[PDB]
């Protein structure tokens, strides 16, 4: 019913001229390639760009930048009437303007610093009214098309005469900005954003909803990760995003306030975001404001926690406000938050995988001028641990250094600090790599989250397990039905004990490869010592963030490090770990300081054990003449590498009870 | 509200809780419901305050205050004793425990149906199924699944057709329906972390989960299964029946589906108190979550107790549980069974009023079969179960395997 619209997502191609579709679509819209789409979104707006093609396209969804979609007063989720549109005629002329607001500090001339490299070869289309984004000098600028010739809507082409005078366009109040905190700025936080972003897409924005509805809608939800993880960053956008109010609440200010004078602040922090409702209230660094936990200990800190968990009641359905806090961790908060009417809905939001770092990366140089040699993937790579903050720092700094070197130094031919300048000022491979070997590299690490990349080909021998787990795990998560056809149900463990260096570990890690599940590698040094004391607690949160990062394969390599508590603990919240869901469980040189226990059922109820010492030499010199078990390989690829520095091609200079 | 009460400038607190048996005082009948008090009222070593402690006090000069004749009710509603001030127990104030627990089987059941009598729910929908794979989840947990599984349904067919446009109104909310794929993403989710601890349920195996050894099998029938339906019958000898046993042994011998199966022949609740479990999983220094257990035991009666895993563990956690073992009403349902160690088990266990009786654990033959009912026609499960799996792994690649998987105490 009516083909000629669809619903708006967000965009692959982050080019402001292009909207692409699904082909299915585009055959029945009679579009081509370079073909030119006319778009009428809200609020009675316009906006002619460049349709495209897109696999991964929904065949009802128009795919869309932020500006393409701002241009029509639209937000994610509203759908948009499409209609080809190739009567449009190659501008004459292009009299634009700069808003006022991202020009702020700019000296010069625009024009051949902006506008002539947007629009080179190009020929984007564009309608009277446009604001369209261009990032160039180190920043962002909006310009808006105030007078286009071929009006409306016509094609800068290279004969399109484009003025421009010089009053920036002060930016009208509907007109929000192309700068503002949008789901396009956050990355490598995919699937779990993906989260936040349903939960509110109902109450949010669909208000009505909930008043001709009788339904429980998330009201508070907390958000874990360490500092740096992006939570501000997530909430800010998912607001901007949903065009909700978003008000702040930073819990280090708030307790910074006369004691009293605290609670008034809650309270109008309710009685505003209740005003422009929807609205997020967000509230940052929580752990400081309601951390009821034994750091409970105050006449006035007491009060305040109240006087919060009065309002994270007081508020109804039909308030439609979702507040949102950022904690640490589940101790960080107070217990009695997590009551089922207050905040009721995590969502762990966790170290950026290899990915991710990438696009982190990616996205916080957006404005620099990159050099040719710039490997970003490879910056993505040696930074094994760090978050979004100490990834974003990082372009800062390595940006400093390139304007900290070749430019003012330069100060001795003068000051020309211009729009040119920073425009031509490029940040090269060299400029990470100081910015890197820093003091800034030292991230705060804890557990990850990855995808295992190795396979069986970094296994050879004992084919005998490894035609077994595939039973246990390649069965269950790829045929469901095959598991209910006999009526046992999988296991929920597994345990693989023996002598060290045997392979149980890139084994775990493989297991789960087959089945595209990450792995959560919990060392056994590791719960006791280097993570936080007494934390039998500490314990149940490994089991938060590991049936949340389903589907998963758990491993508690060196379990005979330590019935006591953690132990007990680990198997406690063993049982209570709802079978029915992807939640594997390996284990790990001392069958005997072994208790029973977790050899019983209910837990590690398999029992296994580790030609291999022939083949674990091939899958060990791969990527390494044609002429423990790697203890002498790798002494063997130094004194092959020490013999050429002195030709890339040794060895002989290197020469029960329990089962 | 009991955060509310003390989000309230320190002594405003007060006129509160005052107004609060003022106007409660004034419609009586009426209830007065403290919600959340553990919040209020936690005299426990949490008790640091010179206006904590004039909360509580304030509280208890009222929860005394109140005459036979005022006609108000006052229930408070707390997490478990200790939460609780020692002092709210004085025999005037609230002296009438009523433990409510986390739902059973069916209960789940009834729940997930009370929160769906409004949303039309598929011809595909076993909320009965649902019931049945969320094991530990209280009323919350499994209505806020209601909810999330609804929205699901809204989520998806309504606001998607919003293409042809927003009619918003009842017919669409009406014929809208939620089905059993509904629940299922709702069920995976982040969610279904459901705050376990140990449940009260109604043992459903008898004895035919359990083949050989049928010597001790017509011997707890006698301490049980006649002082329970026959009453007088143990009036007419003298004797009182005992009060504990114990079972002791190897692995993988029987004890636990005994104890589970026990209490079915006599429609009691069980109660399993794994032997890790009492020292680590719960709270630290919990000699008296000890007592605890027993509270939650005496009261949902008739019960059977096990504490599988005894020799895990004269030290506190023993004793304590041997003290609440002595001080337990011996003339009320509250049986208490025990549990591959006997030597690092202190004597005093195996003496009188406590696990005065001592037993141990054909066999070998009929273990299967009640171990392959449910499941060709040519430690004890650890093989049963490498045959299931081959048998089922043989399929995938017509259901019908064995060949592949091949004393001094006493
Ligand atoms: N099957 C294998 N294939 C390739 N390399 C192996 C294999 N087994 C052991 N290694 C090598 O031996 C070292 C120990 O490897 P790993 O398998 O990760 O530990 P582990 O045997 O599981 N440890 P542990 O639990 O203490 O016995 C590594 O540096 C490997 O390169
Ligand atoms: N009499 C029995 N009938 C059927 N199955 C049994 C029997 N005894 C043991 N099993 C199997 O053996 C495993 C251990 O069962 P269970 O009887 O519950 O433990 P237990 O012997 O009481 N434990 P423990 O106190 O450590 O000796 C289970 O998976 C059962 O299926
Ligand atoms: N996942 C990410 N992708 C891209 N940028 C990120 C991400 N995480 C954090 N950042 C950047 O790091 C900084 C840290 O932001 P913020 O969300 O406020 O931290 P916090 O988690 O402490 O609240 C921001 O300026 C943001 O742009």
């Amino acid at each position: 019913n009516r083909p000629n619209r669809l619903i708006v997502d967000e965009a692959i191609n982050e080019d402001n001229s292009v909207v692409s579709l699904s082909q299915p679509k585009m055959d029945e819209l009679q579009l081509f390639r370079g073909d030119t789409v006319l778009l009428k979104g809200k609020k009675r707006r316009e906006a002619v760009c460049i349709v495209l093609s897109d696999d991964t396209c929904s065949d009802e969804k128009i795919r869309m930048n932020r500006v393409v979609r701002n241009n029509l007063r639209v937000r994610l989720g509203d759908v948009i009437s499409i209609q080809p549109c190739p009567d449009v005629k190659y501008g004459k002329r292009i009299h634009v303007l700069p808003i006022d607001d991202t020009v702020e500090g700019i000296t010069g001339n625009l024009f051949e610093v902006y506008l002539k490299p947007y629009f080179l070869e190009a020929y984007r289309p564009i309608r009277k009214g446009d604001i369209f984004l261009v990032r160039g000098g180190m920043r962002a600028v909006e310009f808006k098309v105030v007078e286009t010739d071929p009006s409306p809507y016509c094609i800068v082409a290279p004969d399109t005469v484009i003025h421009c005078e010089g009053e920036p366009i002060k930016r009208e109040d509907e007109e929000e900005s192309l700068n503002e905190v949008g789901y396009d700025d956050i990355g490598g936080c995919r699937k779990q954003l993906a989260q936040i972003k349903e939960m509110v897409e109902l109450p949010l924005r669909h208000p009505a909803l909930f008043k001709a509805i009788g339904v429980k809608p998330p009201r508070g939800i907390l958000l874990y990760g360490p500092p740096g993880t992006g939570k501000t960053l997530i909430a800010r956008a998912v607001a901007n995003e949903t065009g909700a109010f978003f008000f702040l609440i930073n819990g280090p200010e708030i307790m910074s306030k006369l004691a009293g004078e605290s609670e008034s602040n809650l309270r109008k922090a309710f009685e505003e975001a209740e005003k422009n409702a929807p609205a997020i209230i967000f509230i940052d660094e929580l752990d400081a404001i309601a951390p009821k936990r034994e750091k409970t200990h105050g006449e006035v800190e007491r009060r305040i926690v109240s006087q919060l968990l009065t309002l994270m009641d007081g508020l109804k359905q039909r308030a439609h406000v979702i507040v949102m806090a950022a904690t640490n961790r589940p101790n960080s908060i107070d217990p009695a938050l997590r009551r089922f009417g207050r905040f009721d809905r995590e969502v762990d939001i966790g170290i950026p995988d290899a990915t991710g770092r990438l696009e982190i990366l990616q996205i916080h140089t957006k404005n620099m001028k990159l050099a040719d040699d710039v490997d970003l993937e490879q910056v993505a790579n040696e930074t094994h641990g760090h978050v979004g903050a100490d990834l974003a720092a990082l372009c800062s700094e390595a940006a400093l250094q390139a304007i900290r070197k070749k430019m003012d130094l330069i100060d001795l031919e003068d000051e020309t600090i211009d729009a040119e300048v920073m425009n031509s000022l490029a940040v090269t491979m060299d400029d990470f790599r100081w910015a890197l070997s820093q003091s800034n590299p030292s991230a705060l690490r804890e557990t990850v989250v990855e995808v295992p990349q190795v396979t069986w080909e970094d296994i050879g021998g004992l084919e005998d397990v490894k035609r077994e787990l595939q039973e246990l795990v390649q069965y269950p998560v790829e045929h469901p039905d095959k598991f209910l056809k006999f009526g046992m149900t999988p296991s929920k463990g597994v345990l693989f004990y023996g002598p060290p260096g045997c392979g149980k570990t890139l084994l775990a890690k493989a297991i789960a490869n087959e089945c595209q599940a990450n792995f959560i590698s919990i060392k056994g040094p590791e719960l006791l010592t280097m993570w936080f004391g007494e934390s039998e607690a500490n314990v149940r949160e490994i089991f938060d963030k590991a049936r949340q990062a389903a589907p998963c394969v758990l491993f508690f390599d060196e379990l005979d490090s330590i019935a006591d508590r953690v132990i007990n603990q680990i198997l406690t919240e063993m049982d209570g770990m709802s079978t029915k869901k992807n939640v594997f469980i390996i284990g790990a040189n001392r069958p005997d300081i072994i208790d029973p226990a977790i050899l019983r059922p209910g837990r590690l109820d398999q029992l296994i054990y580790i030609k291999s010492r022939v083949a674990i030499l091939k899958a060990n010199l791969r990527k390494s003449a044609k002429d423990d078990l790697t203890e002498i390989c790798q002494r063997a690829c130094k004194l092959a590498i020490r013999e050429s520095i002195e030709v890339p091609e040794h060895f002989e200079e290197a020469m029960e009870m329990f089962a």
